[PDB]
């Protein structure tokens, strides 16, 4: 009994040798090798668990059910159930048992095939086969392809067949200026140390058709990852990568010569789209007979992923960024379907996947409107479009009366001297008595900073907790929950009026934003957005009053209808519109100038078909979101009712 419980602790430590890839810790708790002893000597043991368990990728050997005897003086057995992790899922309910040794002080086991695998003897030998899982597809609302596998056109070059000199350079020179690529690039190329003189050094990924080709200019088909929309959708659907040793070592499950998304959809689906890789792992005898099959199961390709977004709207959402920092979300208020995820600027996930030049890459870092930077999922302070709220709120607890009349004079004001030279700021001061209607068509601050001191900081989160400010959304897209503030107190009254017309400490996504907004289409019902397109609708009910949307949104209607109102740009397009625009300031003690983010929400408030939010950050002079939003509206509105 005393020594059985050092043969116990010296199959936990080999086990944990094994667990953890340390095969050299392992074969060195082995006794002598003899026979009825250890079968092999402790640097062949080495060998054997390595070939072996890195054949078939072998993780995380953990056992159960251990129990150690005793049947002679020095010859102690032992037997355990195992499991493991392989290149073809998990391998379970595996029977070992041996025997140990008890010379000198110390135990020690002696080592048989069977340690490996349970049924191994002598000399047998293991086989992995498998195949690769097809990777699966991810598809629009209406079936058209988002990211798909297919066969691509691979530009390249022999060195052999171009010439000796003059006649080398000129036909560089020729296939630099038939396929757009840079002379100091081709001759980059056909240099790395990789490159034999017969080989076919790849260039680029041919988009179109095959021009003529010169001299030892080649073309040859190969399967890869395809994204029809290209970098008008890259943010959110992400690209895929080549598995690296890395991977390999955190999931055995991947396929050593497949693709992993590395961003986006891509990445947050990867279990589903890419499938589970078939073959059978099997013992067989020194002669190649299969002994034993340890696991076998056949290849299941990957499950496509259909989406709710529009690949229509996506384009035309994304265009009408016209390259600038900015991101628009368009849904279906009702169901909460997201037509379009858009974020610009934007990187070229068709090059990224068919690998991608060290300049090239860094571009897209170094830019310094970040394309990587997943707009539609960043929090920004929402800009007076925030207006809408603090109304909806504001007549539901009473204080706002639609058609009492403020006396607001000049373009500043501040609730008393306590304030220093802090003043909330209006941009016309042709109006002095304001209402609910004037102060949402010309946006005024100072009628919104006055109701928001007015209603007091209780009220004011007692309407606002009822919306989604904090919750995690239920999507496959990381993102954080939005906030109200730093704190639960605003601890000021200037920052209470603050967050009443927008600024403040808001932090909203656009998603986020769509989701609060969805109030003015369903009644002050709250519908959670929604991208995979079999989910169930899922809704919040009473976040804002009937009473406050029927007051609200014929307003909105006026923002784009009235000759001043913000958005009666939007009035050419001639169908009925709701909107209401905001610009919000930014200026961190890091940038001299401030920064300006324009803002624009709209929908139909006829049939509540559509709804969308658009944004620019970091806006250009004489630039807005509603300069741009025509194209996106004249297709919602046609397509979605
Ligand atoms: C809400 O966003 C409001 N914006 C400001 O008070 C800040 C600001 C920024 C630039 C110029 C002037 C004032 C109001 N809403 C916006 C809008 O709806 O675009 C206005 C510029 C009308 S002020």
């Amino acid at each position: 009994t005393q020594a059985v419980e050092a043969g116990e602790k010296t199959v936990e430590q080999f086990v944990q040798a094994l667990n953890k890839g340390d095969y050299n810790k392992a074969a060195e708790m082995t006794s002598k090798k003899a026979a009825n002893k250890s079968a092999l000597s402790e640097k062949e043991i080495l060998d054997k668990y390595q070939n072996i368990y890195g054949a078939a990728d072998v993780k995380g050997l953990q056992i159960s059910n251990l129990k150690v005897d005793k049947k002679d003086d020095s010859t102690y057995s032992f037997s355990y159930k195992a499991k493991m992790n392989t290149s073809l899922g998990e391998l379970k309910d595996l029977s070992y048992k041996g025997t140990l040794d008890r010379n000198d002080g110390q135990t020690t086991i002696n080592w048989q095939p069977n340690l490996v695998f349970p049924e191994m003897e002598g000399n047998d030998k293991v086989s992995l086969t498998t195949q690769e899982a097809a990777r699966g597809n991810i598809i629009d609302r209406n079936g058209e392809p988002l990211a798909t596998t297919g066969k691509l056109k691979q530009l390249g070059v022999v060195p052999s067949k171009l010439g000796d000199g003059g006649e080398k350079t000129a036909n560089i020179k020729a296939i630099a200026s038939s396929f757009d690529l840079t002379e100091d690039a081709i001759n980059q190329a056909i240099s790395q140390s990789w490159v034999q003189p017969d080989y076919f050094v790849p260039l680029k990924i041919i988009d179109g058709a095959t021009p003529e080709l010169p001299a030892g200019a080649t073309i040859q088909e190969v399967d890869g990852r395809y994204y029809p929309l290209g970098e008008a959708a890259a943010q959110l659907i992400g690209y895929v990568g080549d598995i690296t040793a890395e991977d390999i070592d955190k999931n055995p499950e991947l396929s050593s010569n497949g693709k992993i998304g590395r961003s986006g959809l891509e990445m947050a689906f990867d279990k589903d789209l890419r499938g589970t890789t078939g073959g059978k792992l099997s013992i067989t005898d020194a002669d190649g007979v299969e002994k034993k099959v340890l696991i076998e199961h056949e290849v299941q390709n990957g499950k496509d992923i259909k989406l709710t977004i529009d690949a229509k709207a996506q384009k035309t959402a994304f265009d009408s960024l016209g390259g600038k920092a900015g991101s628009t979300v368009a849904t279906t208020p009702k169901t909460g379907d997201l037509l379009a995820l858009a974020s610009s600027p934007s990187y070229d996930p068709n090059k990224m996947t068919n690998g991608i030049s060290q300049e090239d890459y860094k571009a897209y870092e170094e830019n310094p409107e970040q394309p990587f930077i997943s707009r539609f999922a960043t929090g920004y302070a929402p800009g007076s479009t925030f207006k809408m709220i603090t109304a909806a709120i504001g007549l539901d607890n009473g204080t706002i009366d639609p058609n009492e009349v403020l006396t607001i004079n000049g373009l500043k004001w501040q609730k008393d001297s306590s304030w220093g030279s802090y003043q909330v700021t209006r941009v016309s001061s042709d109006v002095s008595q304001v209402d609910l209607k004037t102060a949402l068509i010309y946006s005024d601050n100072i009628y919104t900073a006055q109701e928001t001191l007015k209603m007091g900081e209780k009220k004011f989160r007692t309407g606002l907790d009822k919306f989604i400010f904090g919750e995690d959304l239920d999507l496959p897209i990381s993102m954080n929950p939005a906030q109200i503030s730093n704190e639960d107190s605003f601890n000021s009254d200037i920052l209470l009026a603050d967050t009443g017309y927008g600024q403040g400490e808001l932090l909203i996504n656009p998603i986020q934003q769509a989701a609060m907004y969805s109030v003015f289409a369903n009644n002050g019902t709250l519908v959670y957005p929604k991208l995979i397109a079999d989910k169930e609708t899922k809704d919040k009910k009473n976040v804002i009053g009937e009473t406050a949307v029927q007051t609200i949104v014929p307003d909105l209607r006026e923002v784009v209808q009235d000759v001043n109102g913000t958005a009666h740009s939007l009035s050419a397009l001639g169908i009925p519109l709701a909107a209401k625009t905001g610009t919000a300031e930014i200026k961190e003690k890091q940038d001299v100038k401030g920064k300006e983010n324009s803002f624009l929400f709209a929908f139909n408030p006829d049939n509540q078909g559509y709804m969308m939010v658009s944004m620019l950050e970091n806006k250009e002079d004489d630039d807005s979101a509603t300069k741009r939003a025509s194209e996106l509206l004249q297709y919602l509105n046609q397509n979605y009712q």
